[PDB]
């Protein structure tokens, strides 16, 4: 219905705002764009489904997220990919891992504090009906 499309539009507005706040954080710059094959060549040997904040923005605008849970799966994918590609004790690895976990934690905390539980429940019920 029209009212359901208004609900998903509010979700998209909320998700763009959260994603923008993550994307301007200096700590998360490494997660703002896809990994350049020129820069690191072996990234696709390890990471089968790349995800980044620019791709998250594109998916919001393609109406790919109908619930915050769909969105958080892609945030979680950014994080789990980073931990997978940076498993070593080396400080470069440990820095990216720390930032990846901070990105995930920050996103979850913003959503816990700012997304109304009943709003998310509505999104899920509209989704479960299609």
């Amino acid at each position: 219905s029209m009212q359901e499309e208004d609900t998903f539009r509010e979700l998209r507005i909320f998700l763009r705002n959260v994603t923008h706040r993550l994307a301007i954080d200096k700590r998360f710059r490494v997660f703002t764009k896809p990994v350049d094959p020129d820069e690191v060549p072996d990234y696709v040997t390890v990471i089968k489904q790349p995800m980044d904040l620019s791709s998250v923005i594109s998916k919001i605008d393609l109406h790919k997220y109908l619930t915050v849970k769909d969105y958080l799966r892609d945030i979680d994918l950014i994080c789990s990919n980073a931990l997978e590609y940076n498993p070593d004790r080396d400080p470069g690895d440990r820095l990216i891992r720390h930032r990846a976990c901070a990105l995930r934690d920050t996103a979850y905390a913003i959503i816990k504090e700012e997304l109304d539980e009943d709003f998310e429940q509505l999104c899920e019920e509209i989704q479960e009906s299609r």
